[PDB]
């Protein structure tokens, strides 16, 4: 049974928990404690392949978690999330990518840049800025809305496709 272990990272408030809950449970949760870190597993079909997703929704807290360490060590791909109406969260992306590179001791880790909250009209990070950053890292950029589901499967499934390419 094919399995893909994914990790969702990025600044507090960008929609990591809402994106993960949307993917797994097909609804938008508008309040979810920003300190809760949990994993979610689901059987899905991606490009006709039945597979298991095993996703860590990180929360950036200081307390030790053996599970968190395990997902960093064995996680196969990472979503790096910012919000398109939060310039600071976009400025914070580079730090998350640098951490992931250190965990893997590698420049080539399957990764997707995710610009969430694209349903909102107050866009302060434009598509070109994000596309240029993604191009600099050599990774895809996907715009998402956890509220409407726009791009949500694309973001996670694109990550799965990046993993598939890496495995070859
Ligand atoms: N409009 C909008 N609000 C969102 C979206 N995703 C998350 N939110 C809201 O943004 C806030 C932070 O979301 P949350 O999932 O807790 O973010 P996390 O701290 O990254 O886990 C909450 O108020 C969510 O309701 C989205 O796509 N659109
Ligand atoms: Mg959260």
């Amino acid at each position: 049974m094919t399995e893909y272990k994914l990790v969702v990272v990025g600044a507090g408030g960008v929609g990591k928990s809402a994106l993960t809950i949307q993917l797994i449970q097909n609804h938008f949760v508008d309040e979810y404690d920003p300190t809760i870190e949990d994993s979610y597993r689901k059987q899905v079909v991606i490009d006709g392949e039945t597979c298991l997703l095993d996703i860590l929704d990180t929360a950036g807290q200081e307390e030790y978690s053996a599970m968190r360490d395990q997902y960093m060590r064995t996680g196969e791909g990472f979503l790096c999330v910012f919000a398109i109406n939060n310039t600071k969260s976009f400025e914070d992306i580079h730090h998350y990518r640098e951490q992931i590179k250190r965990v893997k001791d590698s420049e080539d880790v399957p990764m997707v840049l995710v610009g969430n909250k694209c349903d909102l009209p107050s866009r302060t990070v434009d598509t070109k800025q994000a596309q240029d950053l993604a191009r600099s890292y050599g990774i895809p950029f996907i715009e998402t809305s956890a509220k409407t589901r726009q791009g949500v499967e694309d973001a996670f499934y694109t990550l799965v496709r990046e993993i598939r390419q890496y495995r070859l």
